[PDB]
């Protein structure tokens, strides 16, 4: 079932009006429907004719945010009583009784249909249901400080004109917006010979000599408004002093442009102000999704390995203790690689010694201070003598802080000289300061971390990598430590003194820590309490009922061929025992004491005890009720896994000439068990149970099956 009638994330829509329903609702005798109104309607239909219910959730969270503007634009509207009543049932169909303290969360993140929302909820769902890591609590941390998913939007949500020609990111609607701000970039010496009045007026000009030149080429204005395909991120890092001043290699002209972007934008972010709606959206979605990716990647990192090269607490003092060549000798061929902090310290070391690096197999250089995600072509173009490579240029003279020899630049100059491989390996997404939320530092650190795993660990590559001293060692992650690049790529981190000193960078204890948090309020642990939900759904047997002959396969596939052979001949012995048959019961409710029975046997007859397992589920009683049903076993342990021993399976309906002692892994028993009782919503724990323990086992209370309870 892939769309469960039990299942309490079904997101049922009895309790929510048709279109039909409120267009009686909603309606005003004089009034015709305004384009608002209709946009509601239509996304009214949308959710009632989605079959697919994360994207039914979806349009859900888009229908309430819809309602939130019109209610926001049109406070004095008579259709408003019906709004906030369709926006209530949308309310209760997506947030059940139990998810308070979820629902005041999620939905206080502005923009309900940005995408974060229905992340949110998606996420949420699957970790109530054990189908995905605890991770909810700390999303919605990183949502809500997040600079762009937190903030109220107040971009551009109009049409883009066929005459672009690039991806737009954001659009300045009305260009007179320029000349609201309160610096004349027009009275500047640099544009006296343009002979222009106002701020708004010197944006032609700009442009276009940016496009003849080689910076901005990617805006355009057309009709009073301005169009950018060039991220925020991207223009920061290639637009300063240090790379545009009056007679420079590219002038003031970008470093005006981007300053009066930024004095329009004010004391709003950045997106906030200017971002199309739909950057918007794709970038609230991507950023939860990387998000995501990133704390999955810290769960269960195991320090072990790495701690027993270079986590002694003298190791600092044995790698000061080799020659500098030796040094090289060990970095290059054992460890593979080695990390230098981001300062032209590192650098220059680096390069003074280039000679020994390369003659012991040095094959790649990377650094994190560049973006492979806008300038990894133009670094191709670099190396292969092309000209093509302005923004990278400009990117450099930022890195050096307009030095000319600029250590980032001689790095990049050396590996084009000396045919070694160069690679950025930051992403720009996120990348502009401030760095004071730990949240925005762990999103950014995880995505080069993760572009280094894929493109660093490699066979037969022996690397160097630049990074900050944050990304190359642990800092605080979601409830746990975020391990470094260091960590993830099995090298040393260092750095090189002001006396010339190379010397070891440890993993300090105090980095290797959760992020601190505080509760968030009212918050209720989502993850599901004992061992597993197999699943929220009705379960079924798929073929007839199962036989010795179709459980041959589980048995022989739970252990490897060697095992094969004392795996069949144990399970031949119980069930070939005496005392086991005698312990035979098949009288469904008058069992409940046989698996202590059987431990005991099976530990006379001297085999491994296991813990058991246990299995309760829903059954469909009488007058729309559900009772709980139960069932338990006792099981021995061979090579590592448990193997129940059920002596009262016949309890329930089963194949007529069927073996008396059920034996399967207890997965596979578990399975067998709810399918052939055509359980709704099965639970298990693994532990064996008697008495009261037994007979009040119930699934989880939020799995007991409800209706949709609405109107
Ligand atoms: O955009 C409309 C309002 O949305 C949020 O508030 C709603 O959701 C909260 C969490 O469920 C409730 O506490 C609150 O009563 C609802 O109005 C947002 O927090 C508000 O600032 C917005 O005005
Ligand atoms: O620019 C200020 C306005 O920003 C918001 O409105 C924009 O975003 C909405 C949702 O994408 C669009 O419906 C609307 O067309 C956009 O202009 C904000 O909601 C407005 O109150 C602000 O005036």
């Amino acid at each position: 079932l892939g769309g469960s009638p039990y299942s309490p994330f079904r997101i049922g829509l009895e309790g929510v009006w048709t279109p039909e329903v409120l267009k009686a609702r909603a309606s005003v005798i004089g009034k015709p429907i305004g384009e608002s109104y209709k946009r509601i309607l239509a996304k009214l239909q949308r959710i009632h004719n989605s079959n697919i219910l994360d994207e039914r959730q979806g349009l859900m969270h888009e229908l309430m945010e819809l309602i939130d503007l019109y209610e926001e634009s049109q406070p004095s509207s008579e259709r408003l009583n019906a709004f906030r009543e369709l926006r209530t049932q949308l309310e209760k169909a997506l947030y059940l009784p139990e998810m308070e303290a979820l629902k005041k969360q999620i939905l206080q993140i502005p923009n309900k249909g940005s995408g974060a929302a229905r992340f949110l909820l998606r996420t949420a769902m699957n970790e109530m249901a054990g189908k995905t890591s605890e991770s909810t609590a700390d999303l919605i941390r990183f949502a809500l400080q997040d600079t762009v998913i937190s903030a109220p939007f107040r971009g551009y949500a109009g049409a883009i004109p066929e005459a672009i020609d690039f991806p737009v990111k954001y659009v300045i609607e009305d260009i007179s917006v320029f000349d609201k701000i309160q610096t004349n970039y027009w009275e500047l010496p640099a544009y006296e010979s343009w002979n222009e009045g106002s701020n708004s007026a010197l944006l032609p000009g700009l442009l276009r000599e940016s496009q003849s030149k080689g910076m901005l080429s990617k805006c355009r204005i057309i009709e009073n408004s301005l169009y950018i395909g060039h991220s925020y991120e991207e223009m920061f890092y290639s637009i300063s002093p240090y790379s545009n001043q009056v007679g420079g290699p590219y002038e003031l002209y970008p470093f005006t442009f981007f300053s009066m972007l930024q004095e329009v934008q004010g004391d709003l972010g950045f997106e906030q102000a200017f971002a199309t709606r739909n950057f918007f959206n794709t970038l609230v979605s991507d950023r939860l999704s990387l998000m995501e990716n990133t704390m999955l990647l810290t769960e269960s990192f195991d320090y072990t390995p790495w701690d027993a090269i270079y986590g002694d607490i003298n190791y600092d003092e044995q790698f000061a203790a080799m020659s500098i060549n030796e040094r090289i000798e060990k970095c290059m061929n054992t460890y593979r690689g080695v990390a230098f902090q981001n300062s032209s310290k590192s650098i220059d070391f680096f390069l003074n010694n280039l000679t020994t690096f390369i003659d012991n197999g040095l094959t790649e250089i990377a650094i994190s201070d560049l973006p492979y995600d806008i300038v990894q072509q133009e670094i191709s173009q670099f190396l292969q003598g092309s000209n093509e490579w302005k923004t990278l240029d400009a990117m450099l003279f930022n890195l050096d802080k307009g030095d000319i020899n600029g250590a980032f630049r001689k790095l990049l100059q050396s590996a084009k000289d000396n045919n070694i491989k160069f690679r950025a390996i930051g992403h720009s997404d996120n990348s502009v300061p401030p760095f004071n939320n730990p949240y925005k530092s762990l999103y950014y650190k995880g995505n080069i971390i993760a572009e280094a795993i894929e493109k660093l660990d490699r066979e037969g590559q022996k690397f160097v990598v630049f990074a900050d001293s944050s990304l190359l060692n642990s800092t605080p992650g979601t409830g746990r430590p975020m391990p470094g690049l260091v960590q993830y790529l099995k090298i040393p981190a260092t750095v090189v003194d002001s006396d010339g000193a190379w010397q070891f960078l440890p993993d300090v204890a105090s980095s290797r820590v959760p992020i601190e948090v505080t509760e968030l309020e009212n918050w209720q642990v989502l993850t599901p309490p004992q061992g597993k939900i197999l699943g929220l759904k009705q379960f079924k047997l798929t073929a007839g009922f199962p036989t010795e002959q179709s459980r041959l396969p589980l048995l022989e596939n739970s252990v490897s061929e060697d095992l094969r052979e004392e795996l069949m001949q144990k399970i031949d012995a119980i069930k070939n025992d005496v005392k086991m048959n005698s312990l035979v019961c098949m009288e469904a409710g008058s069992c409940d004491s046989v698996s202590p029975k059987v431990a005991a046997r099976l530990k006379d007859m001297g085999l491994e005890a296991g813990m058991g397992a246990s299995i309760t589920w829903w059954r469909r009683e009488g007058g729309m009720e559900f009772s709980h049903q139960m069932h338990t076993t006792a099981s021995f342990k061979f090579a590592g896994k448990e193997f129940a021993v059920d002596a009262s399976h016949l309890q329930f309906v089963h194949d007529q000439l069927d073996t008396t002692i059920l034996i399967l892994p207890v997965d596979d028993w578990a399975l067998e068990i709810a399918q052939r009782n055509r359980a709704i919503n099965p639970f298990v724990e693994y532990v064996s149970k008697t008495g009261n323990m037994l007979a009040l086992f119930m699934p989880p209370l939020f799995t007991k099956p409800r209706l949709t309870r609405a109107l």
